[PDB]
């Protein structure tokens, strides 16, 4: 199972999104960016999906645990205006859950297409 982290300050949606994810893929939760770094180090995650409720985005990247493993961004209701760029893919919320899931594969397909190369 590819391994994904999800960091996110509100336990609902922390919670929602997890509980989606957890039938196709090793999903570890995390709701702040001291746990989120903490799991990095300890799991190495395949994918990572960041909630902007909690740049964030660069600090992940600037971390070596991070190299070749893409970035989600999830965000509400600026970015389009170039703030906390950085990240692989940009969601807005409400989104749709099968598309999100679709995306995580392509970007999962797309690590293990590098990775046989």
């Amino acid at each position: 199972l590819k391994k994904i982290l999800i960091i996110d300050q509100q336990d609902f949606s922390r919670i929602e999104l997890k509980n989606f994810l957890d039938s196709e893929y090793l999903v570890i939760e995390s709701k702040n960016e001291k746990e989120a770094l903490e799991q990095i180090d300890h799991h190495h995650p395949d994918l990572v999906i960041l909630d902007m409720d909690i740049n964030l985005c660069l600090k992940l990247k600037r971390s070596k645990g991070l190299k070749n493993v893409p970035l989600i961004l999830l965000f509400s209701s600026a970015i389009v205006n170039g703030l906390h760029s950085g990240a692989d893919d940009y969601l807005t919320k409400p989104f749709n859950r099968n598309d999100l899931l679709s995306r995580i594969e392509i970007h999962l397909r797309t690590q293990n297409y590098y990775s046989d190369l």
